[PDB]
């Protein structure tokens, strides 16, 4: 039960935090003003097609 990488902030069911999936019902923030990654809860959508 794993998944690819994201290709930018707001995406889940990718990877940001290094490599952990971060997504289903949260949403992670990759690189975020040109910084850091982080993941917290919120609205976005899964990154599969």
């Amino acid at each position: 039960v794993v998944y690819t990488d994201c290709t930018e902030s707001g995406q889940n069911l990718c990877l940001c935090e290094g490599s952990n999936v971060c997504g289903q019902g949260n949403k992670c923030i990759l690189g975020s003003d040109g910084e850091k990654n982080q993941c917290v809860t919120g609205e976005g959508t899964p990154e599969p097609q």
